């Protein structure tokens, strides 16, 4: 069995294997990347997903999100208070200001432990979920709005047509702001690509390993885990890498930096923080093997969870027996 540790594997892939998304996806977990949860994949030196960013200001942030926590500094959760709208160039500046700037540290470790320490104290911005790319057109590799959609994974996989479309979000973090414990819709993968700015740090579970979070979580948050037996969808939940170690539950962590891509995959529970002003770039995507893992994801259908259209499908035709309830918690 490769990666039998589930450690986050590192991958440096030649111009001429970043080609062929599928196949390089397909390469990475043949070595077991997928153990993890989580890989980082660093672009061939001759590559690149733009020109420039000096344009990119007057993008508009129309409901920016302030991340207001409630708890203990290692058991949190968040939630999301809505802000008047502001441009890129708006929030660059707000998030470089004295009241949200990252404050001086010695190195990422440190930065990571006065996260730990303050973050509850503060309430960070963040950008997010905007539709858009930032990829040039004619940026042919790992172009995130390029990619074969999850629809007709399904179609050529299971044979049946439908509805929906898959698009990219882009996020503007600040620091401090933060990312609550979750796996992705239907437990897709993801990709996740920083295009500029401060680092973002990661932790994640590896998927054999899914179901002691889980625990965990519903002994951490007993209120929660009563009024819905799958609350870690509704993406409030935070729970520091101290109170991991001091509960077993296997993790590991890595920093992204800009110009580096990150995967995760299916049922790899993520979190995470971002160190200071950045944009990044992300989309789900299925392959072959998602399909097993789509048929077995959890749902939430109290109501709080509430996602894009294009889930609808997926559930209809994987989960036929939940689709009645979940649908009722999308109405
Ligand atoms: O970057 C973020 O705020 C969160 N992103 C993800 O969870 C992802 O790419 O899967
Ligand atoms: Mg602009
Ligand atoms: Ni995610
Ligand atoms: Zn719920």
């Amino acid at each position: 069995a490769q990666n039998p540790n589930c450690n986050i594997m590192i991958f440096h892939p030649t111009k001429e294997e970043f080609n062929d998304f599928d196949k390089y996806i397909a390469y990475m977990e043949s070595q077991g990347a997928h153990r993890a949860g989580l890989a980082k994949i660093i672009p061939p030196k001759e590559w690149k997903a733009r020109e420039t960013y000096d344009n990119i200001s007057e993008i508009l942030i129309a409901t920016p999100l302030q991340q207001v926590a409630s708890g203990r500094a290692g058991v949190f959760t968040q939630y999301h208070k809505k802000k008047k709208a502001m441009t890129v160039g708006e929030y660059r500046h707000l998030a470089n200001s004295k009241k949200y700037q990252t404050p001086p540290h010695q190195n990422f470790e440190d930065l990571e432990r006065k996260y730990w320490k303050n973050r509850i104290y503060n309430s960070p911005i963040y950008g997010a979920d905007i539709s858009g790319s930032l990829f040039d057109e004619n940026t042919k590799q790992w172009n995130l709005g390029h990619l074969g959609t999850i629809q007709d994974l399904l179609e050529k996989e299971c044979g049946v047509v439908i509805e929906g479309v898959n698009t990219p979000y882009l996020y503007f973090g600040m620091w401090k702001t933060t990312f609550a414990w979750h796996t992705e819709d239907m437990d897709l993968y993801s990709i996740n690509y920083l295009h500029l700015g401060e680092p973002k740090t990661w932790y994640v579970v590896p998927p054999e390993h899914g179901q002691r979070l889980e625990r965990l979580a519903r002994e951490l948050f007993p209120g929660s885990s009563r009024g819905c037996g799958a609350f870690l969808r509704h993406k409030v939940a935070l729970i520091s890498p101290t109170v991991l170690k001091e509960n077993g539950i296997p993790f590991n962590r890595i920093t992204q930096e800009a110009g580096e891509f990150m995967v995760t995959f299916p049922y790899g529970y993520h979190a995470g923080f971002n160190h200071g002003f950045n944009c990044a770039e992300a989309i789900n995507f299925a392959t072959p093997r998602w399909i097993d893992y789509g048929k077995m994801a959890s749902q939430c259908s109290c109501g709080e969870a509430r996602v894009t259209f294009s889930m609808d499908a997926f559930v209809r035709i994987l989960q036929p027996e939940r689709y009645d309830l979940w649908k009722r918690g999308q109405d």
